[PDB]
């Protein structure tokens, strides 16, 4: 919230450097999923329509500061032109005289895609010299890549010290929804935290406990908490070194008046495989030589009931090993409960969690699916993302 956007500045006839996220999956030089390109169109179309000279910048993969032929942006330029139904110029460098000549040749409404910014070693180091070379190409900077704003790189932060800097439309949606969930939530406010390791979620659980009414835990994360309560977890994922941290979090929940929910039943398997023998058991009776890979039927029911009584729900992390169909039921049940809750606003964050919802075909039934991956989690921890801080306040 409070950042200026492209709607707040006149872009007619200005050279506009726009950081976008075109880091798409490829195989054999062909794009296999263009979702991220599609997500950038609203911003891009607005700029074209209003007469900006549009300069797009993105990274693709991890070239490590050198040219990697296979990570050039030609395929993306091609695909963008198809979607816009207008040619997209594309250079083989991102700075330098050839690039200055290409920007100079742009007319109002024209689009130019620069080569992969991570071909340059100063990008990931945030070198001011690279930042200044980028800034020399334009009049204004637009940041529409929330998934890259959590690290201070020349194209996501450095350049904003030299030009007026505003948010694109995707950036604006992420800040408004996530910002409001942390700053002024609708209540009851429930957070659902799953995934594999508590190690990965320490910051998120810590910060959400200062805000929510209810905290629900699932995934492999939950077995560290069950062990903390004195129950054996058989062969389940466990982080013994975090047992004391788990007891502190439960004590923080009590002190704050938060209702804390964890599984009452689990789906256990005799082997880590889709065709393993499985059975349902209560949480205090996990067989010593079996593994719990999903939440059970009574837990799905209980979680659905809490979701139904909440006005806002933030969910990060699968409830079980959803990659295997036999252990995907708990994850599916949470997605379906959110899709069907008439007065509950749903926010989803995390790579696997977004994938899971897409996989079940429920993405359009959710209020907001964060695009930021790791940047969404860091935002939820209460961190100040460098790319966000650099943008001007309205
Ligand atoms: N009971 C479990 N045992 C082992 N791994 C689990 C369990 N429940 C969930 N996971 C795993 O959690 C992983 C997703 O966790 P995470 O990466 O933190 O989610 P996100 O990307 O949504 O933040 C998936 O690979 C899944 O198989
Ligand atoms: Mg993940």
């Amino acid at each position: 919230m409070n950042k200026k956007t492209i709607r707040d500045v006149d872009v007619r006839g200005k050279r506009v450097f726009c950081r976008v996220d075109f880091n798409v999956p490829m195989e054999q030089g062909a794009i296999t999923d263009d979702t991220r390109i599609r997500a950038a169109l609203p911003t891009i179309r607005y700029l074209i329509e209003h007469g900006a000279k549009v300069i797009l910048a993105s990274h693709l993969g991890r070239p490590k500061g050198k040219v990697v032929e296979e990570l050039r942006l030609d395929a993306v330029a091609k695909r963008l032109g198809e979607l816009l139904e207008r040619p997209v110029a594309k250079t083989n460098e991102a700075v330098g005289d050839e690039v200055k000549a290409a920007v100079d040749r742009l007319n109002e409404g024209d689009v130019l895609l620069l080569e992969n910014v991570r071909f340059y070693p100063g990008e990931e180091k945030n070198d001011p010299e690279l930042a200044k070379a980028f800034a020399e190409l334009a009049d204004l900077y637009v940041n529409d890549a929330f998934g890259a704003a959590h690290r201070a790189h020349a194209s996501t932060e450095g350049i904003a010290h030299y030009l007026p800097a505003v948010a694109g439309f995707l950036m604006e949606k992420e800040l408004e929804v996530l910002g409001k969930a942390l700053s002024n939530p609708d209540r009851p406010f429930t957070a659902i935290i799953g995934g594999a390791k508590v190690k990965d979620k320490i910051g998120v659980i810590d910060n959400l406990l200062e805000k929510v009414d209810n905290l629900i835990i699932g995934g492999g994360l939950a077995y560290t908490f069950v062990k903390a309560l004195g129950h054996d977890v058989g062969k389940s994922l466990l982080e013994e070194d975090k047992i004391e941290l788990a007891k502190s979090f439960m004590e923080k929940a009590k002190e704050k008046g938060v209702r804390f929910y964890m599984p009452v039943d689990v789906v256990v398997a005799d082997r880590f495989a889709n065709d393993a023998n499985t059975k349902v058991v209560p949480i205090d009776a996990i067989p010593a030589d079996w593994s719990a890979l999903d939440i059970g039927p009574k837990t799905r029911e209980l979680y659905r009931d809490v979701i139904r009584e909440s006005k806002l729900v933030v969910w990060n992390g699968p409830m079980g090993v959803f990659e295997m169909d036999a252990f995907a039921h708990g994850t599916k049940a949470i997605a379906e409960a959110l899709a069907e809750a008439l007065d509950t606003y749903s926010v989803i964050g995390g790579g696997d969690s977004a994938a899971a919802v897409e996989k079940f075909g429920l993405a359009d039934k959710m209020d907001h699916i964060s695009t930021g991956g790791g940047a969404s989690l860091e935002f939820m921890e209460g961190k100040q993302l460098p790319g966000v801080v650099a943008l001007e306040d309205k």
